[PDB]
């Protein structure tokens, strides 16, 4: 039923999804010095917000829970990066972790993944990335990072949220030509987000778990 | 910059390195990694000579051509297995003298997982009859976009000149899929999936790096610039 929606209702869909910004729980009248206990504890909320964003992609509720767990267990930190650079866009050179929570790139291993953090919303900044596409990108994102690693549903959401994107660029006056360029530019900078998570998750463990993931799913009560 | 997109297959097809074999030690699990590495190790050299027929890649300077290699070189030998796995369900063919089921692949902590991805690739190429002309453009992508996101006025004329290029293989991607007959919407659907398959790609060999240095491992920067740094002697 959610493959029959139209490009502009499937852009509709997802915006209203969209989940909110949070802030940091910090108490801004006390010292700053921490920092990763913060950061963690905002992703830790950041995930709750996450899932009910996720059980409102068209297509996702239609997939057994244990498979959208395993499509949250793959993508969730390439979706809490992609909504920092969307967020820091408008920021060269720091990161809006949250709006009470701006760091830049002097604030082991931690500079690194800044910096490609910084360069993934530097070049959303050169596209002109719309929020319309964004949301699109973090849709894809969930149905395609745990796809090969467990599928047909999945690639028909896929081929649905491809014809909304074009369907968007063409409503911008985008040539045909520029339309399958665009796509293509915005498809491979989901390979460096899959980068940054990967080297991320490195970083880390220098995990949200199954039944975590679950509980915060909700599941209906008539199994 | 200015070939058309019949031209760039072309090119791409001339420039792809041969298929190696294994040695004719006889082949057991004990001997296992050391026949991989030599078999990798001699097709990074050919890589190197394929890299610098990939239309623009030389256009860009030295240094720059060494970062792209040095983030791609191992997606690149992973593609390539998987290409040549792609009509042997199940298997993985190093080279035509060594073709690997997974249970050869669990003699070593961790290789298995990464033995499976590499099937599920091939196995997501088989199910999208995905062509030679397709797969040297991917390679090509591959190479230009893996590093142009970890880089001066210089620089920032190198990853203007690395888009075109890699608008240009867009462009060609497209071609062979109108030629081929398909649809405008199955001509940017297959385009999506084959630029999303490269996402699986990078999450593998960020994996395979972790198992490489698990186990004792790359190229340095400085041999990558060695065999990419020639003279004009020969
Ligand atoms: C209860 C189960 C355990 N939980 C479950 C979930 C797990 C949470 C681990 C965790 C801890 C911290 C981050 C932040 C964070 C927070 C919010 C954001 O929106 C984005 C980010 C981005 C990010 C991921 C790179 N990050 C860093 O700090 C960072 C930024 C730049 C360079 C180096 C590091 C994300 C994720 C811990
Ligand atoms: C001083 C220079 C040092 N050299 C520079 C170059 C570096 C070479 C390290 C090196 C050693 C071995 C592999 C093979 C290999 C060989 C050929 C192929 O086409 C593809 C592959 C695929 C690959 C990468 C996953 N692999 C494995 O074994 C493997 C396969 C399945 C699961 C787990 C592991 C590649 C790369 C060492």
């Amino acid at each position: 039923l959610a493959l029959s929606l139209t490009a502009d209702q499937m852009v509709s869909a997802l915006l209203d999804a969209e989940p909110p910004i949070l802030y940091s729980e910090y108490d801004p009248t006390r010292p700053f010095s921490s920092m990763m206990g913060l950061l963690t504890n905002l992703a830790d909320r950041e995930l709750v917000h996450m899932i009910n964003w996720a059980k409102r992609v068209p297509g996702f509720v239609d997939l057994t829970l244990h498979d959208q767990v395993h499509l949250l267990e793959s993508a969730w930190l390439e979706i809490l990066m992609i909504g920092l650079v969307w967020r820091s866009m408008e920021h060269p050179g720091k990161l809006l972790f949250a709006p009470n929570l701006l760091l830049d790139r002097n604030q082991e291993g931690m500079v690194e993944i800044f910096d490609m953090l910084l360069a993934t919303s530097s070049r959303f900044r050169m596209m002109n990335l719309q929020g319309e596409e964004f949301v699109c990108l973090k849709s894809i994102i969930l149905l395609n990072s745990g796809v090969y690693t467990f599928k047909d549903h999945i690639h028909r959401v896929l081929d649905k949220i491809t014809d909304t994107l074009i369907h968007l660029m063409a409503k911008a006056g985008l040539t045909l030509q520029q339309q399958h360029q665009r796509l293509a530019q915005l498809l491979l900078i989901l390979s460096h987000i899959r980068h940054m998570s990967n080297k991320g998750m490195e970083h880390l463990y220098s995990v949200p778990s199954y039944d975590l993931l679950l509980e915060m799913l909700d599941a209906h009560r008539l199994h």
